[PDB]
Parts: C-alpha cells; structure tokens; sequence
C-alpha cells in the first residue's frame, strides 16, 4: 500500500530541484525533508509518494468554523497518511494529531536588513517606528495570539491592529518584503529559516537578538494511526546515529553562498 | 489513589533543604524537578509523593542478566508510577517505557579544570589545552570519562563515528577505570586531577557548575549531540497523555524557561 | 446601584482609544486612571461607569459667587460618587470632600523649550536660561503661567513666600494673560513660544511629556513643593474607607509602582 | 484637658536635650517631631505633654497573641491621645487607628559602609556573601514578610533563616553594626534616617541604589477620636504654608557635618 506523504514547498526542506520539468515521481523534489522521508521509508519499509499540500498553509483554525487547514487539515480529514515537513509541535495540534519526537530544535527570532538599534524584542516592541509581522496561518502568529506575557501581548495588539496588512502569505514573501522595505520592516520567523536565509545570496539580511522561546519540528500522523510508534522509533534511531545532524550540516552550512 | 514520583538526587533538579531534618513529605526537597512536579500535578490534579531510588542510578539495562536497573529499571517493574527527573530520551529506553515531549534541551559537552589566565599589551587571555572532541581523542596526556549507568555511556558505546569510536575504544580499556558513579564524583575528580582529567557530562549540569562557586571549571567546545530530558511513564499507563499535554502547556505558557532562568542563571555565584 | 466615576481628560491617566468610535462603555478609555479604577472595583465589588466632566476643569471656587466648579464642583452637589482622577489634595478641597491617601507623588515643576546642542575638546553641554524658580522670578525675558482653575494656580495665589509672592504678582497682571485652559494648550504654547515662555505644571505630566516624542521640552530645577494625588469622595459617603483601604492594598502589593512603570517608562522615547 | 502625646527617641525626630538633666517638661526634648507637635498644638489649640513610649518599638502584632505593642499599642489601649512620630502609614495599622495625610515621603533604601558592587537590591539578594537585616517590630520587616515579589520573598526567607540573628533591636544598633561589621553587613531602613546618618559624623556610611517602594509618615490617632480631622487639617495647612519643608531643611541639611 502506497503511503501518501504531505509536505510544503519550503527551503531548504523541500525544493523542486533545478530541471524538475523533465523528472517525474519523487525524483523531482529535493531538500532536507525529502532525505528525511527517504530515511524514514527505508527504516519502516514502505513505499511513499511525496505530495505538496494544495495551499501553502501549515495548519490552523479558521474564524469560528472549527475546520483545520493546510497540512494539519490534510492529515485530520484522511487525505494524507504522514506529514514530514517543518511542522512545529504545539498545544492545539497535539490534541488532534500525534507528533513524534522533535527532529530539529528551533526558536522564534527576529530578522532585519543588514550594533542593531533594536536587538532584543523588548526594544523592538517599545520602538513603534519599524513595523514587524509574522506568517499567517502558522505557529508564530498563534504563539503571539495566545501569549499572556506583557511584551508579547503588546506585540500581538500591535500586529493585529496594523494598517496596512502586516502579515505575509508566505515566508518567502516576508523575506522579499524585508529586503524591499529598506529596513523599516522586521520579520518574526523560525530560527532555522532565518539562518538559511541569512547565509544565502545576496546575504543582505541578518538575525538580531536571541530566541523568544524554544520549540521543535515533529513528524505528524493522523490520530490513532499505526505509523506513530514506528516513525517515532525511526526518528530516535536517526538522531542517535547522527543522521539528522549530518543532514542539517549538508543542507544548511555545506554550500554557504555568502561571506561570513 | 496516590501515585509515587521517583527521582534522582541531582542538583539543581532536586536538592536537600538546609534544615530538611525536621521537614517531611515533599517539603524536604527543592529544585527544578520538585516544582516541575508541583505544576504537573496542578495541571492534572493528583496527589504525588516524592521518592529517591535506592541504587541512585539513572538507569541502564545490564548485560547477560537482561534486567533493567535504575529509575527505568524500577519503573518497568511497577515500583514507580512516573519519573519526573532528568532522564534522557534514548532509543533503547523508549522501547520499554514512554517519554513525554522534551521539557529542556541538553547536549554532551566537555568539562575541564579552568586554566589560569596567561600573563601576556597587558591584555589577559584564556587558553585551554582542549578545544574540541577530536583533539581530546587524539591526545593521551589528558584522560576523560563518563558517568556509570547513564545515557552518555550508552551513546559512546554504540556510536559508529570515528572520533567517538576512538573515544570509546580508549574509555573501555583504561587503568584505573575512567568511569564515575556520581556526577559530583566526576566533578571532584576534575577539580582534584589538576587539569589532567576531563568529564563528559550533560551541558545543563556543566553550565550550572560553571555558574556556581568555586568555579574552577570551564566548558570547552560545543555540544557533541542534541538530546532532551523527558518525563518517563510505563507502557499502558493513563498518565502519559495528560503528562505530555501538561508539558506542552508549560512550554507554551512561558513557564519552563522561567523556571530554568530562576534555577540556573539567577543564583550565579561566579 | 451602580455609581459613576468622573475623570479629567489628560494623558497618560485617561486617553482616548485609537479606534474608539466603535467601542462603548469603559472600553473607550485607556491609561493609568482606568487601570486604577479597575483595580479599585476589583478590591471591592461595585459596577462603575466612566464619565468625563462637561466643563473639563479640575475644580475651584469662582470669584464673588462661592460656587464650586470642575470635578469637585460636580462631586459636592451630588452629581457624582467618586473621582479617580489626578486631583491634587489641597486644604480648600478637603473641607468640602474626602480624600484618600495619595496614590502617586507630584510636585510643581518648570517646563521650558529644550535648548540646542552647545558646539563648544569636542563635547556637547546643556545650558538653559532658567535653572530655578528664583532666577525665573527675577528674569522677565521669559514669561510663565499656570493652568487655569487648577491647584498650582491656587498654590501661587495663596503663598506668603517672597519668591512665590513675586511669581503671583507678575502672573496676575500680565499682558496678555499667561494662564491656559488646558495642560495640552499650555504645552503647545511652550512649544510654539520659541523658548520665551515657561509652563508651571505637575512633575508627573512634565516627565511624561518630556519622555514622549517629539520631546522638544525639558524640566529644570526641582519641585517647588511636595503634593499627592487623592481619590476624591463626597462628604459622608460610604466609600471613603473601602477606597482608602484599596489604595493602601495596591501600594503594599506594588501595583501602583508597576502601573507607573508601564504607563510612564514603557512607552517613552528619545 | 492635657493631651498625652506618645513618641519615640529617634534622630532627628526626637532628641534628648544636651542639658536635659537640668530641664523639665516638654523643654527637655528637641527635634523635628517636637517642633511638629508644637505647631500642631498651636493650630489645634490644646495643652500637650510629650511622653516617650516605654519600649523603643514602633508597633506590630506579636506571635498569635493578637496584642499591639509600641506606639500603636500605646494608642489602641487608651493610654495615648495622639502619636506624632516617624510612624509609617501601612495596611495593618490603618485598620486599627486613623492616619492623617503624610507629612514626609520615604522609601526602603540600603545603607552600607563607605566600585559599589552591591548597586540595587537585586544584586544584593543574588549575592549571599554580605549579610543584610532590618529593624524588628517595624515596617520594613512587615513589608518583606508580606511581600509577594520573588526578590523580596527571597530576601525575607534569607533574613528569617539566618544565623546568628540579623535583626537589630534599634536603628542606632543597626548603624553601629554597619559601622563595626567592616562593611560585611547591609542595613535596610527608611531613606530619611539613611540620609541623616550618612550626612553626620563620622560620615563613614553611604546609601546605594534607589528606593524599593514609596511610603510616608503620618500622625496617628486612636480610632474614633475627635482629634483626627483637626490634625489632618493642620497637617494640610502646614504643608501648604511650607512649614514641613522648612522643618526638614532645618533638621536634615542646615548643619551638614560632612564634606559633600
Ligand atoms: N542539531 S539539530 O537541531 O539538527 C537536532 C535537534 C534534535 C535532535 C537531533 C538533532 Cl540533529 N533530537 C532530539 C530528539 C531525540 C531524542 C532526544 C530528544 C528528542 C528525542 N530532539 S532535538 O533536541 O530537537
Ligand atoms: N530553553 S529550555 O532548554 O529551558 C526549553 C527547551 C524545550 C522546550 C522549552 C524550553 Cl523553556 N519545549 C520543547 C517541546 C515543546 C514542543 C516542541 C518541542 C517540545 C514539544 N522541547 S525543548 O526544545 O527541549
Ligand atoms: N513611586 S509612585 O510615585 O508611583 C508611589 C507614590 C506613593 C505611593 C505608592 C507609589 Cl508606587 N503610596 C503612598 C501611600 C501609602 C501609604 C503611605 C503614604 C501613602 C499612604 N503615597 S505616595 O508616597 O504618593
Ligand atoms: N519634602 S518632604 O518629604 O518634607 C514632604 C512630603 C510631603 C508633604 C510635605 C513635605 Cl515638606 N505633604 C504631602 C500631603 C500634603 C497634601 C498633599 C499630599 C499629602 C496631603 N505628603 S508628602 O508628599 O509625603
Ligand atoms: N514552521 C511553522 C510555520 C512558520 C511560521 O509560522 O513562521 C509551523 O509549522 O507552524
Ligand atoms: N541525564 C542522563 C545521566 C547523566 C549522564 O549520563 O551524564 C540520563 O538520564 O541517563
Ligand atoms: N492636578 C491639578 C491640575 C493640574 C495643574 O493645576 O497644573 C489639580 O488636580 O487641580
Ligand atoms: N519607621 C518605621 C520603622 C523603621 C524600620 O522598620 O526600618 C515605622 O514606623 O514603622
């Protein structure tokens, strides 16, 4: 039985190679998550077919409709059998799907244009001159929405009541906006994506401050699925063997198309 | 029905109170683990009694006897209900118990006695003799060791990486034995060896010892791997899901980092 | 029975919301005073509705009529039950209303236009034509004035000190009048006078305005006196004791300090 | 009817006269509080005699016996008609006696012997090397005991479980201990007393950091007494007339037996 794998077009996790027009099957995709899915399939022993989610949504709940979208919705409603993708392990997602152990640690950080005047998040929140947003239908926005800390609550009040719209449909759109806003815009995104962007050409974006929190990416399965324990054990074995560290080093720092 | 909470005696996770002789119950202990357990019980309401394992061992399945020992050993045999302790998630451990999501990150690091500042315009510079695991595994003047019956020993035993393979090859055959039973024993060995012994311990305990007096140690190099501590639970238990949800709630509520800052960086003597 | 709370329209005690055209009730205002009202209503259970006085004046007595106006005026004649507003405690108001213990300290200070950077090794220094109330009293190039129907005006009127007597003597018969109808109008006059006019206002408002953009002002010298802000209440009312105990509770708990820090130093710039 | 006035031997509030052995009546006492009592009695129009409380204690609740001591207990039990003294206005005291409007501003400050490694109270609480204590049966002790902030809770747990005893019987004993402990001790006391001590010979003590909180001194009076409103009005009149400022300048800065 072929296992349908859902995933998102995110770099360096999934990319459509360079000549994908002449390739078919799983051979037209590449990245960290493709290699991770290959290793998971090798360990468990099943045939898999990578599928990109129809809408570039990670997963959230809509406006009082109680319907899941994105990869989480693709998993809950029986469309996909597993989700190997940069899916953050969160409170609301775990109650509806099973998350394996985190295969990559991360945190929420700030990226700006290339001694920064803001650095820490308190200084950026206090200074209302420079705008900042997040990725819609993601986990950073839901982290700010449900946070009870004063600084994060103030930041959420700022971003919610912002004119014009400060949210970005895609993280690539957020990166382009940061590059094109001449330093008047800041981006709140995951640390791994921030490092990958800042270490890539044209290398004009830099990451300031520390990490607001600490989270992780997990391999998700539908609630009550038979693949949960096998993929959890596969992730543990891969972490012990160092395959995850090798994959991160290959896909994050091996090329390094900038001077640093 | 009141369930028991087994734990190891390790700082700053669990520490004895200064006047703990006359207190009784959960009040005799203090640290990150005790109020972690308090907040876990607050999230899902239940009565807990703190206990310390008799052998004082983290847990590692033996050889040729096929018997689990330590916290894991007494957890699989139904003498403990939940282990809110710095137990490291490990593949062989996961096959016999259940772990929650990691509540604090960690890594294997190197602790050596802090060298004295070099005299040589008048800027003082700190130079250590070991700066990475590869040069530690290449030399022989400095000996290194791990904690007996722990996750680090098992990690070094089964590692196929060349540097770690050489590390374990030297560790297994070395007189006197380079292994210690208590983390405090290893720290004392580092502090008394006069910069000729290196301790391979967890990064969290390493940094905690760095932050406290007499601060005669330094952490060299980066973490050798990435792992995490998980709250243990035996298979076929109804407490696994509530515990996991409680850990997720505490992580998303900004409580785990607050406790980490309170117990690690606030009381920084050095 | 729901009592009414009347407040003055000044920042940062009570400020209009940005998109305030759509919300109704107590959600149309924000600031230190609305938080104080919320905590007062939390310490003792009662429903409150915020109101703004029609005249917009703090309160005093009118000449040759002996009729109170302002917040005190609408408090004495039964049109209000409590005034959680920056109302200065004076002797002429204590004989007609009740005042709780002060919840914030204040003092009459001097606000002038901030001078420029003195170019003359290469170090910038701040020099102002006015450094204290005495030299402001002798000099006549710079005019000065106080808010009309306030507490500072009544303090300067009823003063026997020679410097303050001279201050009042100049203020009374100036051409044109040096008094202003609103603190915002006085600050606008200071900003538009090109440094030839100085405003005598409370230290709290002066500091808050100095901390906020465009921050073209600064406070010179020290406070001319020590005074406090009280929560007013009509004479013979069954709310003075609970309000006073609530203020004491908030001061002991540190709520007043955190509210001051949040509304004065967590929103400033330059 | 002669009004009995209770007070405490505190400098510069009440001092015993340099030639007091040859004087009788109220003429054998001097200080800020003596002049304040004289002005209060002049405004109100009554004959008063100054009485020093039989124990040099301000007032507190003892161990579960529910009995007030010091000046507060000298007022509640119908032995003193008014208390003009450096009595802090507090939550517990107000429920039992009436406090007039404050006539002095103050706060809890730290006094040490003359790089200043201590700085604010955070670094003093985080460093257990140097001991710190307060005055027993006062307001600082009851401020730390009932505090709910982490720093103040930690400080109170430190002082309570400290061997040997760290609380001083009298504030003068605290100053002597600070001067003699070779700077291994830190005194927590009101800012007014701290300034007066640091501005007097031998001028070997100094005050660091700011004030943790803001409080005030108030003229107390038995609950349900006719003197409350007249003394409140008198304090307000003296504050508007600038007599309290003049008295503070006379008794705090007029002499200044130190070079600063
Ligand atoms: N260095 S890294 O970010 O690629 C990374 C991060 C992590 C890894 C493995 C790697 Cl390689 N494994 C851990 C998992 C493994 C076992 C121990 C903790 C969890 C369960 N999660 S992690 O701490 O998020
Ligand atoms: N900063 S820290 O080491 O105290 C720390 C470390 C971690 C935290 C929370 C904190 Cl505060 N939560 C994560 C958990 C949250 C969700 C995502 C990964 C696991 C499930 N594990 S973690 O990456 O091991
Ligand atoms: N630091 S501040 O100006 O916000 C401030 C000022 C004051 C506070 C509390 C604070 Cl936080 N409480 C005091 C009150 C408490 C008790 C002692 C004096 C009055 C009754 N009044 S105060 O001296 O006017
Ligand atoms: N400068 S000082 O400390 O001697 C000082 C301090 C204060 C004074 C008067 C003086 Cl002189 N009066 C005020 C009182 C007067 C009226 C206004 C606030 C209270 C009621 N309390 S105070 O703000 O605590
Ligand atoms: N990786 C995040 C989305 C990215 C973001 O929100 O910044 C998730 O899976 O929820
Ligand atoms: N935390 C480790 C023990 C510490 C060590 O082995 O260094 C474990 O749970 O196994
Ligand atoms: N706070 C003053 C008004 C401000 C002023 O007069 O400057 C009062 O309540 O009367
Ligand atoms: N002045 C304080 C006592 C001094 C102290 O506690 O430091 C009071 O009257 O309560």
């Amino acid at each position: 039985k072929t296992v349908v794998v859902t995933t998102i077009l995110e770099s360096p996790y999934v990319m459509m190679k360079k000549n994908h027009e002449m390739l078919e099957g799983n051979e037209r995709y590449e990245g960290y998550c493709v290699d991770l899915a290959a290793e998971i399939a090798k360990h468990c022993g099943f045939k898999y077919k990578l599928t990109i989610v129809g809408d570039g949504k990670y997963g959230a709940r809509d406006a009082d409709t109680k319907i899941w979208n994105g990869m989480v919705g693709e998993l809950v409603y029986g469309k996909a059998d597993i989700a190997i993708a940069p899916l953050t392990i969160t409170l609301v997602r775990e109650e509806v799907i099973d998350f394996s152990k985190p295969f990559m640690s991360l945190g929420i950080s700030i990226m700006i244009k290339k001694v920064s005047p803001i650095e820490s998040a308190e200084d950026l929140s206090k200074q209302t001159e420079i705008a900042y947003g997040t990725l819609d239908s993601g986990s950073t926005k839901e982290f700010f929405r449900r946070s009870k800390i004063a600084v994060f609550d103030k930041m959420w009040t700022y971003m919610r009541s912002a004119e014009p719209s400060v949210f970005v449909r895609t993280t690539a759109e957020g990166v382009a906006r940061v590059r094109k806003s001449k330093g008047k815009y800041a981006y709140l995104l995951e640390s791994t994506m921030n490092e990958y962007i800042e270490q890539r050409k044209p290398c004009d974006t830099m990451k300031v401050g520390g990490n607001l929190d600490s989270k992780g990416y997990g391999i998700a399965t539908p609630k009550g699925s038979s693949l949960g324990t096998p993929v959890n054990l596969a992730v543990l074995k891969l972490s012990e063997q160092g395959v995850l560290d090798k994959l991160k080093n290959k896909w994050w720092y091996d090329k390094g198309e900038c001077g640093a």
